[PDB]
RNA sequence: CGACACCUGAUUCC
DNA sequence: GGAATCAGGTGTCG
């Protein structure tokens, strides 16, 4: 289980197939490690974009921590998006209303409250990711996001 | 009705056991039956199915070249090169080479070069459906093969 | 404008 | 079931 100095290690992703189109598919990712009995790849509810997939796939791997009973870990993603509310642009908003750089309701809101609700007490490490720049623990957290928003077809 | 003026050429580029062991690619070029240009060699570079199957079709004007032929009909399988040569260059032409998605067009080094020798010269580009129609195809596609085997 | 993502579609290969 | 690669489009924020 990949570890960094009492920081356990994990990856998170979200997906969302057809995001911007008629019928969006989306799920989210996170792998712990190889066979790890935490790996999951859980489908996202209501709204369905890649935006919430993603921050919600950081929302999934903290919830799960907390239950493991571990305070800090090294969190990797891909999402700058979700990296930089997280750690900057949340931080503002809460001081004026939720209101974007450009005048009106900060959209991914009510996902940032739920993440930041979370990182209470954890003392989480968000690191970035490339994208398919070849990195497993990506990768993983990749494949699994999408068996999260699978076709149920087969 | 018309005359006729120009000469033909079946062309691929195929790259190998795709892992580690291996990433072998070669080129391939076909004129006719024992026709002496007939040539399959290996891809010098980065070993890929894109980029050979493009110099793939520069060595066949290159030598169309050294034939003083100024207009071809080149067949291919390949809609990259195809589509690469007879329309995102210009635009890539028109924006630094940037992918239509903010990155750097990857082959650019390939189409760059492909564009060059594509001076003067007058191609006309066949695209065929892979296992396509004429034997020709299936020929290029073998020394393909025979090229990525040399070192 | 920029940035990180999420896709949709194509073509070939195996 | 990918790897190659591209076009076109959204998700969202500074
Ligand atoms: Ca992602
Ligand atoms: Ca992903
Ligand atoms: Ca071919
Ligand atoms: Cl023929």
């Amino acid at each position: 289980g990949s570890h960094m100095g009492d920081f356990v290690v994990v990856y998170t992703d979200g997906c969302c197939s057809s995001n911007g189109r008629r019928r969006p598919r989306a799920g989210i990712g996170v792998y712990w490690g190889p066979g790890h009995p935490l790996n999951v790849g859980i489908r996202l509810p209501g709204r369905q974009t890649n935006q919430r997939a993603e921050i919600h796939a950081a929302c999934k791997a903290i919830e799960q921590a907390k239950t493991q009973n571990i305070n800090k870990l090294v969190l990797y993603t891909n999402s700058m998006f979700t990296i930089n509310g997280i750690t900057n642009w949340v931080q503002g908003w809460k001081k004026n209303g939720w209101k974007t750089s450009a005048g009106k309701e900060v959209i991914n809101k009510e996902d940032f409250v739920a993440l930041e609700r979370l990182t209470q007490g954890m003392d989480i490490q968000w690191m970035h990711v490339p994208g398919h720049s070849g990195f497993i623990g990506n990768e993983e957290a990749d494949r699994l996001a999408r068996e999260g928003a699978k076709q149920s077809e087969d």
